[PDB]
């Protein structure tokens, strides 16, 4: 099934992400809320782009049931950032890191090409990760740095009750997508690239 092949083909990349110096240090308590806020600022940039691509692909009629708007993170992230930074001044201060420029550019290509299989790869890499492991990240930000849960809205998924069920249903939708061999290969390759972009975001944050 596609859900298994996605997980298997990116498992090593996921381990690599876990072991990133920046993200590792953040989750171990060695950094602080400032660095967490820098991460979330970069995330706002790439989630904004991702959600434009999701919107385009949803409108095309591809993977509709998968592309649940309840998953949208950009607006929630903006509210988190208003809290983390104390005002909305971050909007004019923030700049996309080189990593984020590449990631956003790719997302804009997917949006404008209305490339459904590529979009689904990106959707899986970000949202299933958020749904599945986000609670661990949120917990660590609360534990090590005292971040208020009200500033961790990104991790909450308002609108979803039974999360396990939601995850299982998400995987079933992946498995039920109609894809050619070319589309499936493209989707798998793109998921790998999605991990690569996300790792580099961490690498750039560390610099
Ligand atoms: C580059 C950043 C990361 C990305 C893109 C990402 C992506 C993903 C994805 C796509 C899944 C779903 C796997 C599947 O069930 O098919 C996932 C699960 C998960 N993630 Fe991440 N993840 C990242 C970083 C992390 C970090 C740093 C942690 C450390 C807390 C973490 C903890 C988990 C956990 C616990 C799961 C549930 C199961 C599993 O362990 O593999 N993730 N992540």
């Amino acid at each position: 099934g596609l859900a298994v092949e996605l997980k298997q083909s990116t498992a090593q990349a996921h381990e690599k992400a876990e072991h990133s110096t920046f993200m590792s240090d953040l989750l171990k308590g060695r950094l602080g809320v400032a660095e967490f806020t820098r991460l979330q600022e970069q995330a706002w940039l790439f989630y904004t782009a991702l959600e434009q691509a999701v919107d385009a692909v949803r409108a095309s009629g591809f993977a509709e049931s998968l592309l649940d708007p309840a998953l949208n993170r950009a607006e929630v992230l903006a509210r988190d950032l208003d809290k983390l930074n104390g005002s909305s001044e971050w909007r004019s201060r923030i700049t996309a890191s080189p990593a984020v420029i590449d990631y956003v550019n790719r997302l804009e290509e997917i949006r404008d090409n209305v490339d459904g299989p590529a979009l689904v790869a990106h959707h899986y890499v970000r949202y299933l990760g958020d749904l599945s492991g986000g609670q661990v990240i949120a917990r660590m930000m609360q534990r090590h740095y005292g971040v208020d849960p009200e500033a961790l809205g990104f991790y909450h998924f308002e609108g979803i009750a039974k999360l396990k069920v939601y995850k299982d249903e998400y995987r079933e939708k992946l498995n039920n997508l109609e894809l050619s061999d070319e589309q499936r290969e493209h989707l798998l390759k793109e998921a790998t690239d999605a991990f690569v972009f996300n790792h580099q975001v961490f690498a750039d944050l560390g610099k």
